[PDB]
């Protein structure tokens, strides 16, 4: 499970950067090699980008309950749709 295979390193497309699995995401790490016939194989040209290489954003609703920055995930639909925000948890504080 890692007894010296784990030294492998995949290089990067975007830096040219060589990285262990360390630098690598499991997902991305795991398309190095493929299943066939029910025996494992190392892809014959896996291409894959760096944990930082690869994008990353969210959206998010500014609250003027508490000032602070929050995402759509603990944040009402509702609460987007009106033009003054409140957490979840704001609400359950100001008794709104
Ligand atoms: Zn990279
Ligand atoms: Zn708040």
């Amino acid at each position: 499970m890692g007894k010296n295979d784990n030294d492998a390193l995949i290089m990067c497309m975007r830096c040219r950067k060589v990285k262990g699995i360390d630098s690598y995401s499991k997902t991305q790490w795991s398309k190095t090699f493929t299943f066939v016939r029910g025996r494992t194989v190392s892809v014959s040209d896996p291409k894959v980008i760096c944990r930082t290489c690869q994008p990353k954003q969210h959206d998010s609703i500014w609250c003027t309950a508490c000032q602070q920055t929050k995402g759509i995930n603990e944040f009402s639909k509702a609460q987007r749709h009106v033009l003054d925000p409140r957490c979840q948890i704001c609400v359950h504080s100001q008794r709104n």
